């Protein structure tokens, strides 16, 4: 119609997506490495009027000739891959991590995916298990007189056997690092797979070759900054409010255009 | 948007940050090894509107010309490392230090790390560890038929053995030295790794080199004080409350821009 | 458009501009040796439509012509260089400066900053650096071996070496003074930088030349009254409600003047 209204268009579709972040961060406080995630945007064509070259005069030069421009597509979500702050649940199946690194889980489809989260559970077979019955990377496999489990900071998952007086190695739980940790395709459940973007998994033991530690006893919260996702809804809030003005605005000027 | 709305947003983000950190030295009083820990700010850019030289006229000046500015970015979250106090453990498992120095540790990768935690525990292969398998420096071996333990001012560790009246030396513990005991940066557990603002570390037996005592039966507190935390944290909130009414202001101004 | 609507714009930037300084002093509460500003406004063009003077009659003379009048073209903003608050954050690394004058700053770029924080540091190279490694000046290094630092409030700087019975004088630390010390030109890291509007820097021991004296173990506190600042901004945020009441007012006259 006007290439003002497609325009304000764009710039609401571009608000209404951050505030989709917004709210999709907002919400998920209290879960457990969950990582904050943010728009960033990206201005659309230019529709050149005037080339900003093209000697006027056969001297003269013209300089910054007309070029109007449109929209305000949104160009990526980058994801903040930060250590959260640890918790201190003192659960004996909880299990965080500080640095880079990922738990690697089968998914029952027979495909690996990796998880920043160690609330994990025994189920009847003795597999760690996360709440779902995601069974990890490598299996671990809990014996059925065990008493009561440790997780080193090396990763060494070992059990108290009824009346042996020692802590038998059960399994070694190690991690995984991509190159680009932001480049992992979230597919829910707290998981996320591999892409062309996160390049080859390397698995490693924690503490080897770039991976973190795992301490026992906490969890990773989320490092969602409130205050900061606050004043993001207030600012959010009054772009839309600026860009339906731009809408209306474009109204009212198409509407005297009519009843000319 | 306004430009009043990004500088009181960095105003909220410095108060939080203040407030994170008072909270961190606050919630680790009485955990054995703290160090205690406290904010600095730094502004950032200024908008030159008018140079504050930049003569008007052929004679005029313009002193004090127009800048507006932006933002309270901290420039850094130090560490003040000063001496915690000694209380009585009475446990021989446990030692303290007086004065400069820090107990050198194996990680996993072979590198080192750094602990004043001297509540070192026994595995089951003897060596000496510290809350989490951490295999003291140098390798340091408890026997099997050990009956009392001791560790006098200079650091050998000799141990009682059954029949013989004698300290045989098991073990040296030397500490380590770093010209900026600031820098280190920690990585949980009271532990800090070498980086390159703290310094070489230079390891040096104990009471020489400037280093510090090692007393038996003690554990050093927090160098936390309780009231001077909350003469700061009264301050603190006052201005994090002031930093949110200017962000509220600045709401009330744009969206009664948009009402008209 | 309308002569109203430009006057009315003014206005609207005017107090958007003063609520930028009030937002940039009141986020840089808590920020060390900050200074406060305040926007000084300045009139625009009054055009003249009957001269003030211009005699009507051979003996009348029309006191008060008539004149109109635009704008609120904010002109400056003066930064009140007083004294702050010193308070006793008591670590050794910290000196606050009572009265006039700057610690000298050598940049990498080799061009000279000033700045009025303490907080200092000794960087892995023994020098004293600022909150962000910035060799002060003149020249100074603690040496490895030493034990504690103390700045006499005349600026020399000496330690306690190991053994030796004598705080060895490392150094002197001198002041620097401008007769403008307004005109300076901020570059944020709570750094100035010599303007020709602050005049030539005459550099000084404490003491003399009217330079302040050196108080370790303080810091000075941000100028920053905090009830001016808030009752400042209830007065902006007024102030800006009856700026955009005048667009509005002039919107609706010029809606039904269209309208016929």
């Amino acid at each position: 119609m006007i290439s003002s209204l497609w325009i304000a268009k764009t710039g609401l579709d571009a608000q209404q997506t951050n505030m989709d972040v917004i709210a999709n961060n907002l919400a998920n406080v209290s879960t457990n490495g969950f990582k904050r995630q943010r728009a960033v945007f990206e201005d659309l064509l230019y529709q050149t009027i005037r080339q900003p070259g093209a000697q006027s005069s056969e001297q003269t030069t013209l300089p910054s000739g007309l070029q109007i421009g449109t929209g305000v597509r949104p160009v990526a979500t980058e994801r903040l891959h930060s250590q959260g702050n640890l918790s201190q649940t003192n659960n004996s199946k909880d299990v965080a991590i500080k640095g880079q690194g990922f738990f690697q889980v089968m998914l029952p489809d027979g495909t690996s995916a990796y998880t920043r989260d160690g609330s994990f559970q025994v189920d009847q077979n003795g597999q760690l298990v996360t709440a779902g019955g995601f069974q990890v990377q490598p299996a671990i496999t809990i014996p059925a007189n065990a008493l009561s489990i440790t997780i080193g900071r090396d990763g060494v998952v070992s059990v108290t056997q009824q009346g042996q007086a020692a802590p038998v190695q059960v399994g070694q739980l190690n991690l995984t690092t991509f190159m680009n940790d932001t480049g992992l395709e979230s597919i829910g459940e707290n998981l996320y797979i591999e892409t062309q973007s996160s390049g080859a998994p390397n698995e490693s033991t924690p503490g080897l070759n770039g991976a973190g530690l795992l301490y026992q006893g906490y969890v990773e919260t989320s490092n969602v900054n409130v205050a900061e996702e606050l004043v993001n809804m207030i600012q959010v809030q009054r772009a839309y409010e600026i860009n339906s003005k731009a809408v209306s605005t474009t109204d009212q000027m198409l509407q005297k255009l009519t009843q000319l």
